């Protein structure tokens, strides 16, 4: 369960997408694709789905 720190913002508009804004904790909780990863808001664990991992900062915390 590694940690990103959003660095972009990202305006999903499927709700298998998740929505997220420039400073949102994301937890991975699985991958689907090299710019894909799926996870959850950390802090907030019902905003969950696929996010892409260009977007994000990861943190190996």
């Amino acid at each position: 369960v590694r940690r990103v720190k959003t660095i972009y913002d990202c305006q999903a508009d499927n709700d298998d997408e998740l929505t997220f804004i420039e400073g949102e904790v994301i937890i991975v909780t699985g991958e689907e694709d090299q710019e894909w990863w799926i996870g959850h808001i950390e802090g907030q664990p019902e905003r969950k789905g696929v996010f892409p991992v260009s977007f994000v900062h990861i943190l190996s915390d």
